[PDB]
């Protein structure tokens, strides 16, 4: 009926899971310490019976653009206020819900973060940041953020984007779009699948939006590879862009003309995901592109705020970019 897949917690199954999430954080030192980050996996056997069938088989089916649980309990007064800037958003309120995240990931692959992104947190923080309303980085909020794959630029992007809404009192979009092969002729799609196409590591990466690893972002946003938008198979491709950060190969007017193309049908076919407060969405990073809706921030203390984690398959495939550890990459 959806392009995604959605699971709905029965009150019983998310006390549970909070429960579990809660005897974490009593016993824990933190959430991306490596102690829990290698228990989290196994201790997630633990969740509710129901949620682990539905993320086994789901992960398995060929059409979901995403997964998505809905009706965790979250209570705004043990919350607290939303952070001013992610530094300082791990809060006590948001604490047991930062190890829920983690044990919902664990179902799904191996958590990671990026040595230039958020001081290398694994659990990163998604905010309106003051001053930053027209940035193209997740802190914005006036101007919308364009569609992208996570961390285009990378062949160690992840398989996975876990988000979790801790509030979004105004129901602002999160948007979502997939290859769209119906309006893709098969000459368009060919140039598409060969590598003609440059893509540069996006503004989060910068050393201004952080508190040796950037030298790596420096070459990727200096001389960048060039690289194919689609690959696999031409039936069901995966697909890597970044309609802001994307451009074709110097002088290359075929491809031009295809990213082109795609641009304007990715823009026709965007829909929108809103994810109300204790829904968890995990996006196929692989088969779809996602966005958020421009809004205006409030900055009262009530404004959204989700956690967000990176999920591999195989953190063994990204073995040359561990950055002194196998869990942050550059
Ligand atoms: N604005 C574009 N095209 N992409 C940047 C957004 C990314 O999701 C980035 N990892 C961020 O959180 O800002
Ligand atoms: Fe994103």
């Amino acid at each position: 009926v959806r392009p995604w897949s959605e699971f709905r917690l029965t009150p019983a199954e998310a006390a549970a899971a909070a429960a579990l999430a809660a005897r974490c954080a009593q016993r824990y030192d933190e959430t991306d310490g490596p102690e829990f980050l290698l228990d989290a996996p196994v201790i997630a056997h633990e969740l509710p019976r129901r949620l682990r069938t539905f993320m086994a088989r789901a992960r398995l089916d060929a059409w979901p653009h995403a997964l998505v649980v809905r009706g965790n309990p979250v209570d705004d007064a043990a919350l607290g206020s939303t952070p001013v800037h992610w530094r300082t958003a791990r809060t006590p309120g948001s604490r047991p819900l930062s190890f829920l995240l983690m044990l919902y990931a664990g179902l799904l692959g191996d958590v990671f973060g990026w040595a230039t992104q958020q001081d290398g947190r694994v659990v990163t923080d998604v905010l309106p940041i003051k001053g930053g309303e027209h940035t193209l980085v997740s802190s914005s909020s006036r101007q919308e953020l364009g569609w992208h794959t996570e961390d285009a630029f990378s062949p160690y992007r992840a398989d996975y984007v876990g988000l979790l809404s801790l509030r979004n009192p105004d129901g602002v979009a999160t948007t979502l779009a997939g290859v769209p092969l119906d309006d893709l002729d098969e000459r368009t799609l060919d140039v598409l699948f060969q590598e003609r196409f440059l893509i540069r590591p996006d503004d989060s990466h910068l050393q201004v939006n952080n508190s040796v690893e950037f030298e790596g972002i420096a070459q990727a946003a200096d001389r960048p590879e060039p690289v194919a938008i689609l690959t696999g198979h031409r039936a069901a491709p995966h697909l890597r862009v970044d309609g802001d950060f994307s451009a074709p190969a110097e002088g290359d007017e075929e491809a031009a003309a295809a990213l082109g193309t795609l641009r304007k049908l990715i823009d026709a076919s965007l829909y929108e995901l809103v994810l109300d407060q204790g829904d968890v969405a995990f996006i196929d990073n692989r088969r779809a592109v996602h966005g958020r809706r421009a809004f205006q921030p409030r900055y009262d203390g009530r404004d959204r705020w989700l956690k967000r984690i990176n999920i591999t398959r195989d953190l063994h495939r990204s073995r040359k970019a561990w950055a002194g550890d196998s869990r942050v990459l550059g």
